[PDB]
């Protein structure tokens, strides 16, 4: 199909078309990425991801053609640490995607240890919401928790500060026109606290023409819940 | 999801999200849901189906809410004879629906010699446009080429006296509104001639929760091509 969209107000229970892998579940209406115990508290070392099953035409060669998307959803984070870790990420990868042998921690569950940030060997566009950036094992990070655009590597090619805040829900608007090629990131917290970053890049040259799109989440050493509470997505393939 | 959907405004061949069955396949940017020979002529004893992958909401028993749906498409029938069999049909029906064994001809590739008329056996909505009635093979027809609702029996609930053109595209407006539990059908080819039928059905009792939506098509002793040139469709959940 040319054109796409699903909306999902709440994550029920009963679910048909998401793919989950790792340890993500569905847990009172929403996805919690990563691992949680019996009293739904944040455990260490756990990575889990979502897709959502039907695939995307992204672009198309024959046509020239290249799809203009938006992606709306809503997060939150807890963590009775002072350091929690590691973030939550949406992504874009070819269809076959699965979660990378020791993509744990900081990696968020998105990169190989050994290509991690060789733009070479990996095919992802992600947009990271990174809480955990200590300069000694995440040497990559900026010193502050950040909201980065990822082409091909945990490296983002862009960030900008972001303030975490415990158990408040941020919603997110993740937009690409393909006229400009501009990706653009608008995130606000319910107090009108707003954040943006925008970047232009080609997607052609970076994903192939179908893909699946989701969410990842990791927690490494340090952790918190990262629990996607709603999530709408439209795409449709324009002339360029 | 809670709304879920697509558009097909053409078939490439490159198709990612639908599934195949009997003898369907993408040719010349349109779906051949009956088998042709090598110079795209239709052929005797042959049925196919398609469905999108993505499964369907229609209900949910837990917030007592039915989806609305609208599907829109066209198609086109050819056939050298004059007497084109046997027809094509848009349905709803369980996920896991195949072709059952000896459903071809007159039962469209939707029921089974055995049951066709037995409803509490059977859990399908459908359209059918219906070209052929001989009373020796198709009894449960009226005696003339007509477009019919199917509930659960190839006996149509309702159906409208039709008149089939060969080679011309019939366009489709095919709408359940759930406060009314109207099922309607407005059918128009190109000239303005319009033809309409509606049936009350609580869609509740007929079919699961979660469905899959498709065509389907099949050709006994007498053959036309059927043809599928498009198709968008859209259903959201709503409180009646
Ligand atoms: O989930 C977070 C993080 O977890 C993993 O990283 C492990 C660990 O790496 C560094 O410390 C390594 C090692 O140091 C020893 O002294 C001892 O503490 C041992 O237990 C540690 O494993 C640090 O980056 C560490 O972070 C903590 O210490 C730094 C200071 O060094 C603080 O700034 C920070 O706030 C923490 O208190 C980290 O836990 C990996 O999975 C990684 O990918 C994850 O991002
Ligand atoms: O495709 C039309 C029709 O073919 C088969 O039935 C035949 C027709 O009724 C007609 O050709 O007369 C034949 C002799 O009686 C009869 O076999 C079946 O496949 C039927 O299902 C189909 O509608
Ligand atoms: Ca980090
Ligand atoms: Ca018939
Ligand atoms: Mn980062
Ligand atoms: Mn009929």
């Amino acid at each position: 199909q040319d054109s796409l969209s699903f909306g999902f107000p709440t994550f029920p229970s009963d679910q048909k078309n998401l793919i989950f892998q790792g340890d993500a579940q569905i847990k009172n209406n929403a996805v919690q990425l990563t691992k949680t115990d019996s009293n739904g508290n944040p455990v260490a070392s756990t990575v889990g991801r979502i897709l959502f099953s039907a695939q995307v035409h992204l672009w198309e060669k024959s046509s020239s053609r290249v799809a203009n998307f938006q992606s709306q959803f809503s997060f939150s984070l807890k963590s009775p640490l002072s350091n929690g870790a590691d973030g939550i990420a949406f992504f874009i990868a070819p269809p076959d995607t699965t979660i990378p042998s020791g993509s744990g921690g900081g990696l968020l569950g998105l990169f190989a240890p050994g290509t991690a940030q060789n733009t070479s060997a990996n095919q992802v566009i992600a947009v990271e919401f990174d809480t955990f950036y200590a300069q000694d094992s995440n040497t990559w990070d900026p010193n502050y928790p950040h909201i980065g655009i990822d082409v091909n590597s945990i490296r983002s090619v862009k960030t900008v500060k972001w303030d975490r805040r415990d158990g408040q829900s941020l919603n997110v608007l993740v937009t690409f026109n393909p006229s400009t090629r501009n990706l653009d990131v608008v995130a606000t917290y319910s107090d009108g606290t707003r954040y943006e970053v925008s970047y232009e890049v080609d997607v052609r040259s970076v994903l192939p023409e179908w893909v699946r799109v989701g969410f990842s989440a990791a927690s490494g050493e340090q952790y918190q819940t990262h629990t996607l509470e709603s999530w709408s997505f439209t795409s449709t393939l324009l002339y360029t």
